[PDB]
């Protein structure tokens, strides 16, 4: 069946929601996921790393479970977590337990608790509102505002880095590509790379976002590949671990 | 100054946000407004009148004040308010005071408080989240998720009934049409008519909602019009009070 592309509408940890990012979460049909959270208006302090956060994992790193009524649980043990990568203090560590509830509006409420100060301290509950969007469009179009059936012929393609010195995942859903590339032995911002790529109706692709100096080692074209293909971009090998045309 | 079309994302009273509506609010260039809020999945009880609420007014019925920093106040004295047309119990009466704050993500946060059990009772505080969409598109297309300038070439047309038999307002913004028609000297749901009309790329118009027995008295064309002229539909005349092609 179907991959998912969700646009975050709000983040809330206090009495006060807000949305400082242009966050998109990509979930492939096979279940691989990435979430890039670039700030829209980053301050001078945050220009060096213009992201509120970023994470990714192959399907086995999250346990999804449906209870049927629009309630599903997702238990995350992130593969990529820029917090742990960058050693960001006062920041959750370990599994994260989340609950997802579909609303009649076709948006999805994500809720959960987190332990910024340690597993044996107080928990901070959070909420995030998500808008499913149609990945086969070059614009951000809302899906099912009013109980409509939605089907997408949207391709679902995932490449994974096959190098010992690197971690990397690129997830292609319809026209929207999100990816990361990180240096295994590194805890600095210098070790991170991200891309958000959009294939326009023109057929050309365009970089909505591009962070890091090794971005040219991330494959940017997914034509004429197959599952199991090896793709080499500037000496870096990736394996196509998912290919639903 | 630019017409605006907003899609409601959430509606919160209490610790418990949710969204049971496909709510669109239309604000014409001149500042006339209508907000229709049909339920997506009405219960048996709400089958007869499948709308959370519905209101409308000309520009004079709202006071709009910038305080400059993406923050504006809007004080409403509703012309159409189904709560008062129907004398629904436990429901606010009189002016409503609201604050509208833009977020970096390009969504807008609506806050305020209301007095459902009378001005001399406990005030309930609400929040509503709004997504501006591109009225020139037949799909719900998100505008400015990431700080891009948005210029709207969408037409802005509003009609208002002239038969002393009813009250009526149609607001046409680009492809999206919302309208209400109300019987004077009635106080029941039989006095109420609403339409939501969408002109497709084909140039054909689709009903997204049609409610009431006199729906056909609301014009559905808008083609050869002049401000000040009158437009008629099945024996009912309307004035073109706004025309910006």
């Amino acid at each position: 069946h179907m991959p998912a592309l969700l646009k975050r509408l709000l983040f809330q940890v206090g009495p006060h929601p807000n949305e400082r990012t242009f966050t998109l979460s990509s979930v492939s049909t096979d279940g691989h996921y990435i979430s890039l959270r670039p700030f829209v208006k980053p301050s001078g302090d945050e220009l060096s790393f213009p992201f509120e956060w970023a994470f990714a994992g192959t399907n086995e790193t999250v346990k999804a479970n449906d209870q049927g009524n629009g309630v599903v649980t997702q238990d995350f043990n992130f593969w990529l977590d820029t917090n742990v990568y960058l050693n960001v203090p006062n920041t959750h560590r370990g599994e994260v337990n989340t609950t997802w509830k579909n609303w009649d509006s076709g948006c999805v409420e994500e809720t959960g608790a987190v332990y910024p100060f340690g597993a044996d301290k107080e928990s901070v509950s959070f909420r995030e509102m998500w808008q499913p969007v149609d990945p086969s469009r070059e614009d951000l179009v809302i899906v099912s505002p009013n109980n409509e059936k939605f089907s997408s012929n949207a391709r679902s393609i995932v490449l994974k880095v096959t190098d010992e010195a690197y971690d990397g995942l690129v997830i292609v859903i319809g026209r929207w590509i999100q990816g990361f590339l990180s240096q295994k032995n590194n805890n600095t911002i210098e070790g991170l790379n991200f891309i958000r790529l959009l294939e326009k109706d023109s057929g050309k692709s365009e970089f909505l976002l591009s962070y890091g100096k090794e971005v040219n080692k991330i494959p940017q074209s997914y034509e004429n590949l197959k599952k199991g293909s090896t793709v080499t971009s500037n000496g870096l090998n990736w394996e196509v671990i998912e290919y639903h045309a």
